[PDB]
């Protein structure tokens, strides 16, 4: 639901994830790494399916934030595909995967893959 | 500059992905699906490097589509993250997470990796 | 080490996986899953790194599960490609692509990814 | 019966794959590739449907190679996981896990995703 969703979000690593839900379907937020060659923050947008399943599915939902702001660019993406899980403690389980920009021939190493898990914060 | 990620493009398996890349950063358009639980269009937003590195390397982005529309909903959002490669024959090389909503016992296998190639053809 | 790695593991889904870990970098024992298209025991075969790095490095490691036995044949096959991190609680971190045969035309959804840890049990 | 899988297979960054399927399910055989901190050939163990359906579908299989040899030690091992399609032009479609062993601390950047596609040619 898009109330679930909103609101500040943290993971394993120790990152933030701020974001809001729009009627229509979509994210928009910022986030901040603990780790990488990251500083500060980075816009994000996505989308999730804002009609769910009446049970007690997760709610599909995706974003993507390319690693450039005003400080920083490490000329690289990570997209983060996974459900939300509403409840008293929420959450929101996701599989990333981050393309480094790469010549032709180094192409086959570009793309890491990884899990996050998020809590959300109170409020 | 010179990033002509703006425009049509086609997938192996048919699909349509139409594009605007914003000047500093912002992927928004549609993407049609030749193949799944999809009819007709699908809003799309993303992000891409808008100052790539001066050497010989690939525009990292990527974008998500949530399977919701007017005529159908699949319950489920696919990712796809990659870099444009420009030049005669641009591509966008990608490999994407594609999550259907699940209960929790359900959740191992919740998602499908695969890849794409889109090209302007 | 391979003194290390044989042994009984379970993971999050209350799976089990029985291995022999060879001096030649080989890897064989039995693996049975809690869940999915599965019942009784599957032989599994991998390789990992008899020679790591002298740091608190994991060490490095896969196998491969095709899910057929003498009682079920679901026509998919899994690989588990993660790390082995001794200690007094050991595991084994891995991330792992399940694909299932399918006709040219599905191709496209025939492979699935998640993440699975394994607690290795005493002995 | 009929899986020409046996053989030696090249995949579109130019590595060798030279592999025995043994009639209950076993794979064994060698693998050298062109990219990466490798030198010379690796020992590969794998496993295959020996039953597939009798439908039009491929043949589910998967392998693992650890990156050590007499030559080098990479510390990472990469798991295949795929199906095999015969006929006229026999293709193994895959997509792979490489992961390097890490500290803690750089677990979360210890894996790389990829596919490759080989062919007898
Ligand atoms: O190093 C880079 O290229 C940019 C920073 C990447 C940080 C990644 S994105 C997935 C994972 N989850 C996080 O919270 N941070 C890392
Ligand atoms: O079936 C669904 O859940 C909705 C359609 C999914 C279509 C997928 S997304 C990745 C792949 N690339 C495409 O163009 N279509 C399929
Ligand atoms: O359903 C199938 O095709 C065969 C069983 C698959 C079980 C999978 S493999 C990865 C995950 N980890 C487990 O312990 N079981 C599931
Ligand atoms: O660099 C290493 O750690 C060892 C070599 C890795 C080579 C990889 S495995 C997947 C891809 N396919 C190949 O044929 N080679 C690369």
């Amino acid at each position: 639901a898009e109330a679930g969703i909103t609101g500040t979000w943290y993971n394993q690593l120790g990152s933030t994830f701020i974001v809001t839900a729009g009627a229509d379907g979509a994210l928009t937020g910022t986030y901040e790494s603990a780790v990488g060659n990251a500083e500060s923050r980075y816009v994000l947008t996505g989308r999730y399916d804002s009609a769910p399943a009446t049970d007690g599915s997760g709610t599909a939902l995706g974003w993507t934030v390319a690693w450039k702001n005003n400080y920083r660019n490490a000329h690289s993406a990570t997209t983060w595909s996974g459900q939300y899980v509403g409840g008293a403690e929420a959450r929101i389980n996701t599989q990333w995967l981050l393309t480094s920009g790469t010549t032709e021939a180094n192409a086959w190493k570009s793309t890491l893959v990884g899990h996050d898990t998020f809590t959300k914060v109170k409020p």
